[PDB]
């Protein structure tokens, strides 16, 4: 779960994270999201499976989490979708390989 902060800054610090719902889905239908952080405490879970259809053509626990860890200082996120990344090494080799 640790290992997930770090990523999220580095797309933060070098510019390519659709945080909210439609800019994911937007960046799904397309290839640049290379990885797609959404959530399991949603309401009606049409989200969820959307997200998981379009993810199959990492799962995680509610959504103040995620827009804390989003760029939110904090409104609810539901959904985030990294391009770019931007860094190696340390804790992207966990997660990664898990």
């Amino acid at each position: 779960v640790t290992a997930i902060q770090k990523v999220i800054k580095n797309a933060h610090v070098h510019d390519g994270l659709k945080i909210g719902i439609r800019e994911v889905i937007k960046s799904i239908e397309s290839q640049e999201a290379k990885v797609c952080f959404l959530s399991d405490v949603c309401s009606e879970p049409a989200y969820k499976k959307l997200i998981t259809t379009l993810c199959a053509e990492m799962v995680q626990n509610d959504s103040k989490d995620l827009g804390h860890w989003a760029g939110l200082f904090i409104i609810g996120a539901s959904s985030v979708a990294v391009v770019d990344f931007g860094e190696d090494s340390a804790e992207k080799d966990f997660l990664l390989s898990q």
